[PDB]
């Protein structure tokens, strides 16, 4: 994938038993040269790095002072956690959208720094603040967080975004300032069709001819208590419809179940999918049971079916 690279490597040969320093909510990863990148939920976007996509160490943070502007969005905001950041590398730019949001509500906005490089060594390594992207009030009736960005076959990028509300929502990005368009539609692609609607987190990649969404159905951040769950339905258009193995819309609470945890690692979910050669990695957090529930790295291999459909191991 252009805008996710990772070189050679065959994630299905790789022992993916991960080590070091692995709390984490909301992953996203990233690989530049030699080294591997997990940007994530934390004061000013927390960065991890690794020399091999296993062993882990914690790596500072993308803004060590808030942009002023984030108090024209979310006035009430007073702490400095970014969440669910998301990673691509276009035009030879790394593209890192982010959440700025307070928790319960979507007076929200998402926001993109930009950098030359991940590599926090070489002179050119600068996060540059270069704004907003999308916000909601609370008069919308979608909530700005969540941010994904995919390119389609055709190379336009396009960000998906949301959390409860109406859902899951779509826009395309110009791919010069890597921002919507002023009158780009927005449109709503999924949905529990419950009230509260819980569903967040997506993610979009395109595997032989088909689109997929992936999303994370029911709650987080509740340590032992959370219930989330990581669903998938597919497309054969980005714009939709979105539908799972029974044929259900992913707009009327469809979507196949890949992952809902078990008693050791609660609350699996906020995942992110990355290809390399003809294997692939799901990345996600999930509650530690053993450790007071605390959200923790996860990377799996993921498999495809005969019939498309992803898959974990066992
Ligand atoms: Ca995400």
């Amino acid at each position: 994938v252009h805008f996710h690279p990772f070189g050679g490597v065959n994630f299905y040969e790789m022992d993916w038993s991960l080590k070091g320093d692995l709390w984490a909510h909301d992953p996203v990863i990233a690989k530049e040269g030699s080294r591997w990148y997990v940007f994530h939920t934390g004061s000013g976007i927390q960065i991890k790095t690794s020399e091999d996509g296993v062993h882990w160490e914690n790596m500072g943070w993308v803004f060590p002072s808030l942009p002023d502007w984030y108090k024209q969005y979310v006035p009430e905001k007073d702490e400095d956690h970014l969440w669910a950041p998301d990673i691509c590398f276009y035009n030879g730019i790394y593209y890192l959208y982010y959440s700025v949001s307070t928790f319960g509500k979507n007076t929200s906005v998402i926001g993109l720094a930009t950098n030359q490089t991940l590599d926090p060594r070489d002179p050119d390594y600068e996060w540059k603040d270069m704004g907003p992207v999308i916000h909601s009030t609370a008069s919308d009736n979608y909530n700005a967080i969540d941010p994904n960005v995919v390119f389609d076959q055709e190379g336009q990028p396009w960000l998906s975004f949301g959390s409860f509300w109406s859902g899951i929502q779509l826009i395309q990005l110009d791919t010069e300032t890597m921002k919507p368009a002023a009158q780009a539609e927005l449109l709503t692609i999924a949905s529990r069709g419950e009230e509260p609607n819980a569903i967040a987190a997506p993610f979009i990649v395109c595997r032989n001819g088909y689109y997929y969404l992936f999303v994370s159905f029911d709650f987080c951040c509740r340590g032992i208590e959370s219930t989330y769950k990581i669903a998938v339905g597919r497309s054969k258009d980005i714009t939709g419809p979105y539908v799972d193995k029974n044929g259900v819309s992913m707009m009327q609470g469809g979507g196949t179940i890949l992952d809902e945890g078990n008693d050791r690692w609660i609350g699996p979910g906020h995942c992110a999918v990355y290809f390399s050669g003809v294997s692939a990695i799901l990345v996600n957090h999930a509650y530690d049971a053993l450790k007071n529930g605390e959200p923790t790295l996860q990377i799996r291999p993921l498999y495809w079916d005969d019939e498309g459909w992803p898959y974990l191991s066992v």
